[PDB]
């Protein structure tokens, strides 16, 4: 598909068994989503942004659907405004900017 | 051009006549540039991120050379981590996601 950037770029993502809606976000490194209670070992990460930082658990290896597009990854989960999909994601599903 | 995402998508502005690199960032609605002098009038204004809410300055009818295309619109001005260029010049390069 291509998305134009009139308004934010959302779009349904799946996860555990939860469908989401998340920014397809160029300028974050990282996938970040809203609280969640996922299964599995985490690690504890603080991650920066406008504003400052928040702490997110980190989560390897989870499985996401974007746009029936599959992805695996690294998903860092917190007390985020909204859900983000980052760059180690976008890259998976063959997404790039372009004009 | 296309630009794929596994490294930032970085790029050099030029603004006030001087060269900055900013993040292209579809999931920012506004662009937001660090610590710097514009002309002009400018008016107090707040935005939130990841890690809460800054105090900008807004500027308008700024004049912006992305990658070597030209766009004309609102310049926030404050502590972000990194200058963004969000939605509202991204459309006017005519930028787009892919995927
Ligand atoms: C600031 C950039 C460099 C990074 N952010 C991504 C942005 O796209 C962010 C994503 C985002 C979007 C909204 C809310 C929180 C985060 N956007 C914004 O902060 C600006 C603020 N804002 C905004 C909000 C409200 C009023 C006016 C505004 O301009 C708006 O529209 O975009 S991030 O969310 O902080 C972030 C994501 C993943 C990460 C990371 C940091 O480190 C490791 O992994």
């Amino acid at each position: 598909p291509q998305i134009t950037l009139w308004k934010r770029p959302l779009v349904t993502i799946r996860i555990g068994g939860q469908l989401k809606e998340a920014l397809l976000d160029t300028g974050a490194d990282d996938t970040v989503l809203e609280e969640m209670n996922l299964p599995g070992k985490w690690k504890p990460k603080m991650i920066g942004g406008i504003g400052g930082f928040i702490k997110v658990r980190q989560y390897d290896q989870i499985p996401i659907e974007i746009c029936g597009h599959k992805a695996i990854g690294t998903v860092l989960v917190g007390p985020t405004p909204v859900n983000i999909i980052g760059r180690n994601l976008l890259t998976q599903i063959g997404c790039t900017l372009n004009f």
